[PDB]
């Protein structure tokens, strides 16, 4: 086990302190420090340092919930990269949260007994939990394209607010499309309306509008 | 599998944030971080971090299209460095996009089953897709030299707009020359017209005009 | 013997100077510079540089007390990794504090005669002493949510004061919950009281209150 | 022999230029760059660069005096880590100051003939000389605890001024205690007076006061 | 082949952006990044990134002209470090500009087939071309030594303006001498006039004046 | 042949630009970058980059003179580490300045044919030439302590002007002492005169005066 640099952690903590939890630069920095698969000890201490007390409590809750969803999917499929073929390799939440025997407080033993699939699952779970808490701590139907705003900025803002909301995953694309059509001030509205082809995806709509947009 | 440094990724993300997607320094930095053959996981997370939501959607589209062209060329030639000799090594798009069995979400298994030819093909495809999206996201025949503008500023603006346009590479120099001759208000027009030597390159025209220009 | 970098020591000293002795980032940095087993000379000079005069006196006291507890456990078990099997390898406090013969002021001789078990015991003792002094140097039942204060600030302040106090670790969550319920002015008190679900964690209470709070 | 980085030396010189010679950050930085045992050449050039001309003269004087005290202790004990067992290894001041044969101006030969005990003795002597000159270049009985000042700051200031003064080493602890008792405004005066135990050490007094102090 | 760091290239580009092309600090930085022999790909991309469009066109022109002079000298001497002994190693401009077979667009193959003499000749040619373009993008006979200016600054400015001008190489030293004698306000004029020795070189004049100058 | 880092060269150039040629930190940095034996190409380009035009001319002159002295000593002793035993290894100035056959402009061939003794002799010659030019490019007996000036400032100024002058090294301390005694306005003059001890060192005089000075 090799610890993360306290210099990088200090820089990330100051980034979270000045920019906040939800800025795209902060999420990019977290993705950067979330590159190599981390042990539960690493992620736990990282969130202890970069997050305040109340966001840290929220993040512990969300991380537990996401890990429980992962363990449900694992008991729903014996071919999980964290699982094994026999029943003796089934992964309990004590092993994921670092609470199992031979792991409590010891990162070396942790790194010894853990699987790489276990590590990547823990890491993805922690990233999703961080996203949830960031969206929770500090409205997509109120988003309009400003008179002077470009279209890529409007699309970025709208997709961000729609994907970071309470909608089901299967309802985001139709909502994004129908918001492109009704928001996005009447020049682009008419540009999308008079589309000789049928656009059935936000990416296709974005490409079409970027091609035929009024250069100004 | 070894992940890319989040420090390099953060620096590249800030480069894309300040300079944009199309600057030659940004493309050089991307080529730098595109040096070793990356696994689909690496490139996917890299584009997730450095690109905004809408450019990321566009890039996913373009990457899929380029990979499909690659797979068409692969079924058109059984000697692809990603293919094998027998039919059992034919490479499906699920294996290229990282969607095949034993690869979904697991970078270690990905690195296990993938071929080096597969990796370099994926990498070249991703680079071409990035170029397409950069050219797509953010008029040379409307550029005139202002009455008060200097000539080097006009030349910079014109060369920028001509090279960052939809012209073929072999048509930029003649267009730049003929735009120097017809734009560039009539004092410099007559200065270029009465050139005892024949100027056959934008650099030579710029040098001549800078030598014989009316100091004012 | 190889000395620690004065650059790392200077950075750690400035960290202690700005963040204080008790911040989790400071303890993480100390754990980082406490990774390899240090000789008494190293830890002594490190604490001389990073700590002020009075905290250094306190730390010398605490380190002596912890080393004495270690030596009592060592005379209570002849199988200490610092001890040997015969009586001639029993470790005296002069050998632990670096005061024994051939060690006073000489780090090379120190590194020569010392055991790895001796080094790790000295290191753990010094870490525990640092924790004690940090807890000692610089009231949770008096914390109320102000009439104009938001709830996340109140939760941050309360969790800080409860975790940085003299309570056992197993008594912090119930106290934080019961302080959320009785402090946190009667609007939020009634909001928590009328919870159709049972909230059994500070994170869950924080999430619920943030969801259903009166936007104002 | 490997030279110290001129970048670190430049940073240390600017630190000495802005903060002064006596600041605790400056002494910490000097301790940092005084980590590995330096050859007389290294310390001499370091003090030549970081110190002005007059402080450098003072430091040469003080270094000579401290080295002479070291050589007196060495002739008073044939078991010095710089000495040897026979009389042929006795260390002369020409060998300590780098003036001996085969060493004058040559750092490689210096590093060849010098002992590690010689190096650490030279280094400790130079550090003590730096402390003396810093205390000399730019009053403990005039120190009072301000009405708003905390007790650890007052203790730090008092111990600093008492240890960096002209008192004998055997008279510092009683003076520090009796200054804690008579300074340290009457609340802490009465707190120390009504001590059911007898406090016979500055560390014990500091611990007691920090325990029973009026939180405010 | 190893690429240059995009961090160094970004710093150099910002240096060129703020200080300009002709500042001595910029030329020093270019000399720094021109230390190891670069392949045509490296220098071409470097000038593409650090220079604007019009200076880049000018630089391509000047680089071609200087490489043509080099190839003329090469056909004038079969002992060029880029040439070989037989006629089959004669170096064509397609091989120098990176246009030869097996080199177009491929830096690895470039580094494979190129000679070290080829690399150093290309590098020196590119440096001279950069100097020409910098002197061209933004008068010696108008330079006077100011009443308060020192003599070394005046000599630096004069030698810079004379060597970066349109004079033949064999006419710079006499002009520099005769400008030292007639400029360089009458105190130094009389100091040079009453020289018991005959000064026949700018360096000798500078040395003499620096020796006998009026300290003030 | 491996080139020096342009980053180190840029840092050294900025050091020379801010601190000057004669500062002890600058000479230390030059000694640092003069550690490994450099080829004539390396030293020539280094001095071209870090020095201005006129100091570079002066340095070329001084380097030639010092190399000529070296070659005179070499013809005065056939056992020079640059020479050989037979007459066919005698080293000409064309081989030292890098002007010999197979070396002009080619650092690789240079490194091939040159001897290590040749390299170290060239390096020492270049260092001595740099020292000469630095002493030449930029009065102690006119220094008085101003009526309002402190004594440490006067001592700094005097020691600076005496050590940076044309006196032999063995004549600086007596001159500094006798200038302390006769300058340093009559209050300090009488303070030094009535010294019950004999002060035989500038540091001792400075310490005595700082102790017994009239606080004002």
């Amino acid at each position: 086990w090799t610890p993360l640099e306290p210099k990088l952690i200090t820089r990330l903590a100051d980034t979270v302190r000045t920019k906040g939890l939800r800025s795209p630069i902060t999420m990019a920095e977290v993705e950067a420090l979330m590159s190599s698969p981390l042990l539960p000890h690493d992620v736990t201490n990282l969130m202890r340092v970069i997050l305040g007390p109340a966001p840290y409590a929220l993040w512990m809750d969300a991380w537990g919930v996401q890990l429980q969803t992962v363990i449900a999917a694992a008991t729903r499929d014996p071919r999980h990269p964290a699982n094994g073929q026999g029943r003796g390799e089934r992964t309990n939440l004590n092993r994921l949260k670092g609470l199992a025997d031979g792991m409590v407080g010891n990162p070396q033993g942790q790194a010894a007994l853990l699987r790489p699939g276990e590590l990547v699952a823990i890491t993805a779970s922690a990233l999703q939990a961080f996203r949830e808490v960031a969206r929770l701590a500090e409205p997509w139907a109120d988003i309009m394209q400003g008179p002077s705003e470009s279209f890529v900025d409007f699309a970025n803002r709208l997709i961000k607010a729609v994907e970071g909301s309470d909608l089901p995953p299967s309802a985001r694309a139709p909502v994004i499309i129908d918001c492109f059509r009704q928001k996005s001030q009447p020049d682009i509205q008419q540009l999308i309306r008079t589309a000789p082809s049928t656009l059935t995806t936000p990416g296709e709509i974005i490409k079409y509008v970027l091609d035929r947009q009024k250069t100004a």
